[PDB]
């Protein structure tokens, strides 16, 4: 009855008769209709390729079903064919809702294991996974990035895109991001993850310096506070660092100095720094560095 003609539906949309299922929804079967498992057309067309079934399908039907947790779009980036990708986006630019709304729907995917890598996350963007799954998939990071594809897209954990490839230290990921993206201020760098590490807090840690400063030169805010009331001007003392530390002086707000727990008011003492591991346990000039820049810093802003 209705499940004789969901039935057809599907398999046309498996086959790429867009002829066919053009023909059904004009005679009324509803395009978003579902079998046991909430699959549907677009989910079987973007599966399947069928490029041209998959850029009408988009244009009658929002899907509101998952299938194995995902939705037409997560399949289609795994695919890796990016045609149909851009198919599905203008199928969906016709049906009013815009690239950026659809690109960064988040997957209901538990797992255990990204790709090579060993994460645990219950929810994920496209553009997340594509950073996981290695190198096969850098052309399709790039296309994302140019269609809306956010690079500060929220997963489930509250984690971004660009906080996933620095977890995985992927570079080739990272660059590809930040100099594909065309606005460079449509990134979200106020957004910080579950213990309230910014993306500048992330990079210190990692030990990236130079990925560091183009956050800040993007005007990132210097100042905002981790969980623990942890400035990144901290982490950037504790990691060494001299040339960023020169910079988040610079612009680190003056009560943040003041409250910093290295100096007793007056003098810095080394013992109450708990250098990073990256960072030489023996002596090293970045250590006496870093630690002369903050006594003169300090010894300026103690004077007003």
């Amino acid at each position: 009855s209705d499940d004789e003609n969901m039935e057809k539906i599907h398999v046309a949309a498996r086959k790429g008769q867009t002829d066919e299922v053009r023909r059904l929804i004009e005679t009324g079967v509803s395009p978003t209709i579902q079998n046991r498992f909430g699959c549907t057309a677009l989910h079987l067309a973007c599966k399947f390729g069928c490029v041209d079934t998959a850029k009408y399908l988009a244009s009658v039907g929002e899907v509101h079903s998952l299938w194995h947790g995902q939705k037409p779009i997560h399949l289609a980036v795994m695919a890796n064919k990016t045609d149909l990708v851009v198919a599905l986006v203008e199928g969906a630019k016709e049906r009013g809702q815009m690239p950026e709304s659809l690109l960064n729907e988040c997957d209901e995917r538990e797992v255990n294991e990204i790709g090579s890598h060993v994460k645990h996350c219950k929810g994920q963007t496209a553009l997340h996974w594509c950073v996981g799954l290695g190198p096969e998939y850098l052309e399709m990071i790039k296309i994302l990035v140019q269609l809306g594809a956010s690079p500060t897209a929220k997963d489930k954990a509250d984690e971004t895109p660009l906080m996933r490839a620095m977890e995985f230290r992927n570079r080739e990921a990272l660059d590809l991001m930040m100099d594909t993206v065309p606005s460079k201020s449509s990134l979200r760098l106020d957004y910080a993850n579950k213990q309230g590490n910014s993306h500048l807090h992330w990079a210190i840690l990692i030990n990236w310096e130079d990925v560091a400063m183009r956050f800040v030169e993007m005007g990132i805010d210097v100042n905002m506070e981790d969980n623990e009331h942890t400035v990144p001007l901290y982490l950037s003392v504790r990691a060494a660092m001299v040339l960023l530390t020169k910079e988040l002086l610079q612009k680190t707000d003056v009560f943040l100095i003041q409250a910093c727990p290295y100096h007793n008011g007056t003098t810095v003492l080394p013992d109450r720094v708990v250098w990073l591991d990256f960072v030489p346990a023996a002596a090293d000039p970045s250590k006496q560095e870093v630690l002369q820049l903050l006594q003169e810093k300090l010894d300026e802003v103690v004077r007003s």
